[PDB]
């Protein structure tokens, strides 16, 4: 099924309210008159990959790729056998100079961090093609913050990772007795060099999740 039944338990209490079912509408009509991605089986992948229980590490990401192929339901990742985008060849090289050992798998797929807890969350699920922003406040900030929320509560010592300004506005209001908060810009080409090469948030992670008694993650584990 399209989403999973651990995260439906607990974000169930969204799907009533009136903000939802007109995003659904929104949504709806859209796809009538426009390729709109992800597609719809792979709009809530990121509730597919773990139990909601498992989460370690939440990555916020904006909008979803906006190309053929692109997006499938997790921030920045794409399935094969697209090339990695300029964004995620910039992810992959500071995984190379903060963790030595780390491998470039030749395929763009982060399903693999996904299955290890790595939340992989756009705030928008949905654009239309070829037009960036195009599904932008017409509910999904309202979904992915509760989403956040509910994280916030009720799990203990997640990382979140928040790479460039719309992603730390989002995650502004993150407990920080509670859980760890880095912040970096984005990795795309135009803001990578204002702060992401050499972040090296990959590492920071898995020290933090030490911290707490957790199981690092394998970021070549993809
Ligand atoms: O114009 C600017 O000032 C500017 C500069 C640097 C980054 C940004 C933020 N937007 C970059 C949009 C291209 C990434 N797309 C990759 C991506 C994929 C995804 O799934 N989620 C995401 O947030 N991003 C904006």
């Amino acid at each position: 099924e399209f989403f999973g039944e651990s995260w439906k338990k607990h974000l169930s209490g969204e799907f009533g309210k009136p903000y939802f079912i007109k995003l659904m509408g929104f949504v709806a009509e859209e796809r009538k008159h426009y390729t709109v991605y992800p597609p719809p089986h792979q709009v809530f992948t990121w509730t597919q990959m773990c139990d909601i229980k498992d989460v370690k590490v939440v990555i916020l990401g904006q909008d979803p790729y906006h190309g053929p192929n692109q997006a499938h339901g997790l921030c920045f990742s794409v399935q094969r056998p697209v090339p990695p985008p300029p964004s995620l060849e910039n992810i992959y090289k500071e995984l190379s100079t903060d963790i030595e050992d780390f491998v470039h798998p030749g395929h763009g797929d982060l399903s693999g961090w996904a299955k290890q807890g790595v939340l992989l969350l756009n705030a928008v699920l949905t654009v239309r093609a070829h037009q960036a922003n195009s599904h932008k406040e017409r509910g999904w900030e309202q979904f992915t913050d509760a989403v956040v929320s509910w994280l916030n509560q009720n799990s203990n010592g997640l990382v979140f990772l928040l790479w460039g300004s719309y992603a730390q506005k989002k995650g502004s209001a993150i407990d920080r007795k509670r859980h760890h908060v880095l912040q970096t810009a984005h990795p795309s080409p135009l803001s990578v060099y204002r702060g992401f090469f050499g972040c090296r948030h990959f590492s920071k992670t898995n020290e933090l999740l030490q911290k707490s008694g957790k199981k690092p993650i394998d970021w070549k584990e993809l």
